[PDB]
DNA sequence: CCTATATAGG
DNA sequence: CCTATATAGG
């Protein structure tokens, strides 16, 4: 399935897009929270590095709560 | 380095 | 209030 590779405390981490709870933009940074094994995890990626699915959840987050 | 940015999180 | 993320440079 689709995955997003992001940094976390100096290391590359990966998470399935299906686990993402909320995604939002901060300029060129795309931040998000995810269900992390029962607790909330966080991550962010550069907009250029975001996978399509994440950018769609983004557009549908704000470009779909207008 | 720092401050700011959006957001969530007992 | 603090922290974590990418980027700006206000």
């Amino acid at each position: 399935m689709v995955k997003v590779k992001f940094k976390y405390k100096g290391e590359e981490k990966e998470v399935d897009t299906s686990k993402i709870k909320k995604v939002w933009r901060v300029g060129k940074m795309v931040s998000f929270t995810y269900d992390d094994n029962g607790k909330t995890g966080r991550g962010a990626v550069s907009e250029k590095d975001a996978p399509k699915e994440l950018l769609d959840m983004l557009a549908r987050a704000e470009r779909e709560k207008k």
